[PDB]
RNA sequence: ACUGAAACUGUAGUAGAACCAAUCGGGGUCGUCAAUA
């Protein structure tokens, strides 16, 4: 058989528009949306940082909402039972 | 003379080891102060 697409389109999430907006050209802000996570990885038996194994990760604060655009372009045909399927 | 489809930038990883909030100090003891007549 011929591969299916999806049924389902899925956008990126984005930030709030009008949020989005209160940060154009605050490059500033944009960098305090997320922090610097430490991590290091600890030897087992001396219980000290391991050489090498030390990391510096950004991540974005939580309270993010993000909303994508969704399609679900259903055949024509598909019955209601069906339908309520999909959305199950 | 016709949009390729489908696919998580994810997986493992202890910001930790070492480091004395500490060193010295009798709750003690005597003559000063003012300037003239």
């Amino acid at each position: 058989p011929e591969p299916r697409p999806a049924l389902i389109a899925i956008g990126s999430a984005h930030l709030d528009p009008k949020l989005k907006a209160a940060f154009q050209g605050k490059k500033q802000l944009q960098e305090a949306i997320a922090f610097m996570k430490p991590g290091v990885a600890i030897d087992a038996i001396t219980g000290t940082a391991k050489k090498d194994f030390l990391r510096f990760e950004e991540v974005v604060r939580l309270g993010a909402k993000l909303t994508a655009e969704v399609e679900l372009n259903l055949p024509d045909n598909l019955s209601e039972t069906n339908k309520k399927v999909i959305a199950g």
